C-alpha cells in the first residue's frame, strides 16, 4: 500500500504515535516519507547483510526476523514479512519499541539527518486529524 501523507498521518495518530516518547506526529511522517515514500512493500538490503523493511524501514539486525540475517535478534518479536502489511500496526507497535530503546528517533538515521530541528508540522498541515 502507498499511503498518501494524511491517510497515513491519521493511521499513525489512531495507533498513538503522536507524541509517543515526545515526538509529534509530523516527526513520524516525515521518518516514513524519507523511509519508504510512504510505500509499506519498501524493503532495502544494508551492507552488513541485514534489511529494512515496511513504512519505518525496520532492520531486520535487531527488531524482526527475516531467517537470513546472522546473529540478529527478533526484539519485536515477528516475522519481518509482517512489517510490509497494508496494516501498519505491527510497524507502529515495533516503532514504539525502538524510540524507547535510549535514542529516541536517531535510531532512523534518515529521521536525524533530513527531519531532525525541522518544520515537521508542515508534513501533517491540511490534514484532518
Ligand atoms: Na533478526
Amino acid at each position: 500500500k502507498v499511503f498518501g501523507r494524511c491517510e497515513l498521518a491519521a493511521a499513525m495518530k489512531r495507533h498513538g504515535l503522536d507524541n509517543y516518547r515526545g515526538y509529534s506526529l509530523g516527526n513520524w511522517v516525515c521518518a516514513a516519507k524519507f523511509e519508504s515514500n510512504f510505500n509499506t512493500q519498501a524493503t532495502n538490503r544494508n551492507t552488513d547483510g541485514s534489511t529494512d523493511y515496511g513504512i519505518l524501514q525496520i532492520n531486520s539486525r535487531w527488531w524482526c526476523n527475516d531467517g537470513r540475517t546472522p546473529g540478529s535478534r527478533n526484539l519485536c518479536n515477528i516475522p519481518c514479512s509482517a512489517l510490509l502489511s497494508s496494516d501498519i500496526t505491527a510497524s507502529v507497535n515495533c516503532a514504539k519499541k525502538i524510540v524507547s530503546d535510549g535514542n529516541g528517533m536517531n535510531a532512523w538515521v534518515a529521521w536525524r539527518n533530513r527531519c531532525k530541528g525541522t518544520d515537521v508540522q508542515a508534513w501533517i498541515r491540511g490534514c484532518r486529524l
